[PDB]
């Protein structure tokens, strides 16, 4: 759920406000996502966005009355390393690997303010 990714993202850069710094960020980042990634962030946003769309695809998620940003799934941040439970049932891990890995991704690559509230006619 978006409640567990936003808390991802700050165990993975502590000083961020997920919910803020990565909505609506450059053609994928936030609802929705269409073009060509306008950088190394927007890629990592992008990956995602098609995490959830093999999700979607999975038996075990077409059961749950819930969806990726409602789905709500089992992590622990410690020592700011993100670590999936086993105690998440198929659908709620692979959501959970989804987002650990974009969490990851977006703390290792450039933010680039100037891509932030991106006019949608660059996608
Ligand atoms: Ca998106
Ligand atoms: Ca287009
Ligand atoms: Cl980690």
């Amino acid at each position: 759920a978006l409640w567990q990714f936003n808390g991802m993202i700050k165990c993975k850069i502590p000083s961020s406000e997920p919910l803020l710094d990565f909505n609506n960020y450059g053609c994928y980042c936030g609802l929705g996502g269409s073009g060509t990634p306008v950088d190394d962030l927007d890629r990592c946003c992008q990956t995602n966005d098609n995490c959830y769309k093999q999700a979607k695809k999975l038996d075990s998620c077409k059961v749950l009355v819930d969806n990726p940003y409602t789905n709500n799934y089992s992590y622990s941040c410690s020592n700011n390393e993100i670590t999936c439970s086993s105690e998440n049932n198929a659908c709620e891990a692979f959501i959970c690997n989804c987002d650990r890995n974009a969490a990851i991704c977006f703390s290792k690559v450039p933010y680039n303010k100037e891509h932030k509230n991106l006019d949608k006619k660059n996608c």
